C-alpha cells in the first residue's frame, strides 16, 4: 500500500541546505534531498545515496528525525517518507541539471516556495524535535487534512 | 464558530450508564447524557443539570475528562463538547419519554449502536485517560477524518 522514500535535510547551526528542483515532480519548489529506496538497500543507505546523488555532498552519520505519510486523492499508493537530518557533511553543494542547492539562514526559509506540509513539520525539525505526520493532498498545493505529532521514537 | 455542549458518563468500577434516545437527534442510539450549555451557566453546571434532567440522577462531583469538537459537512456551526465523568451518584435512573437509561458491563458496551466516534474515545475514558478529539462527519454514520490524543490537561 505504501512506497518508501527518503528525505534528507542538511541542518547546521545557522543555516539549512535546500535544493530547487529544475524539472519533473516538484519543479520550481525548494526541498530537501531524497528519493525512492531501492531493492536490497536499507532506508538509511538510500537516504545517503540520494543526498550524494542530488546535492554532491558526502554524508557520514544520518539521524532519523521523522516519518511522514502522504496520500494523494485519486492515487492508490501512499508515500512513506523517512526523514533524516545531518549537520556533518563533506564536499560542497553541486548544481546539476536536476537540482540547484542553496543555503538558507534559518529565519529566511522560503516556505511560500516549498511544499505546504513543510510549514508544519520544518519548525519541528529546526528545534530538533522528532515527528510522525500524515498529509492528505488534493493536487500539489492543497492539504485537505493532516495529523502531526512529536515522538520520542521515529 | 462553535456551540458548547456537555456529555456526562456515569462510570462505576464494573459498569457504565448509557441512555437510549427515544426521539429526535440520535434516536435509537445509546449515549451519555448532556446537551446545550445555557446563558449565564458554567459548563460544569450545565453538565450537572443535563445529567439530572435526562437520567434522573443527582451528581455532586463531576470530573473533566475530554473535549471533542464535531464538524458536520454542510453545517457552519461546530459542536464543542465538554466531556465529564462521575462515579458518585444519587438516586436511581429514570426512564422518561425522551430517554431510557440502562447499565452496561464494561465488556458489553454496545458500540455498534452508539455514535461511531465513541469507539475511538470511550476506551480512553474507561482507562481514566483524558483526551482531546476532533471528528469530521458526513451525516450521522460516517467519519471522514479525525484526530485524537491523550492530554494531561483537558
Ligand atoms: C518534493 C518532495 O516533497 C514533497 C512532495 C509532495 C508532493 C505533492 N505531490 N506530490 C506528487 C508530491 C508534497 N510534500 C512534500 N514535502 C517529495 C517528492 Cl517530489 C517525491 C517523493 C517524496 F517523498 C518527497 Cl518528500
Ligand atoms: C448524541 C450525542 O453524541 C454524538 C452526536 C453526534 C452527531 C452526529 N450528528 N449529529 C448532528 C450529532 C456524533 N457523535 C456523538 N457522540 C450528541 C448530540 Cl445528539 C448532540 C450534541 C452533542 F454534543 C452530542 Cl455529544
Ligand atoms: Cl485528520
Amino acid at each position: 500500500a505504501s512506497r518508501l522514500y527518503t528525505l534528507v535535510l542538511v541542518l547546521q547551526p545557522q543555516r539549512v541546505l535546500l535544493g530547487m528542483k529544475k524539472r519533473g515532480f516538484g519543479a520550481g519548489r525548494w526541498n530537501g534531498f531524497g528519493g525512492k529506496v531501492q531493492e536490497g538497500e536499507t532506508i538509511e543507505d538510500g537516504a545517503r545515496r540520494e543526498l550524494q546523488e542530488e546535492s554532491g555532498l558526502t554524508v557520514d552519520a544520518l539521524h532519523k528525525v521523522g516519518q511522514i505519510v502522504f496520500e494523494f486523492v485519486g492515487e492508490p499508493e501512499l508515500m512513506d517518507v523517512h526523514v533524516f537530518c545531518t549537520d556533518s557533511i563533506q564536499g560542497t553543494p553541486v548544481e546539476s541539471d536536476e537540482m540547484r542547492p542553496c543555503w538558507f539562514q534559518l529565519d529566511q526559509i522560503p516556505f511560500k516556495d516549498m511544499w505546504p506540509d513543510d510549514s508544519y513539520w520544518f519548525p519541528l525539525l529546526l528545534q530538533k524535535k522528532k515527528f510522525h505526520g500524515y498529509f492528505k493532498f488534493q493536487g500539489q498545493d492543497t492539504i485537505l487534512d493532516y495529523t502531526l505529532r512529536e515522538v520520542d521514537t521515529v
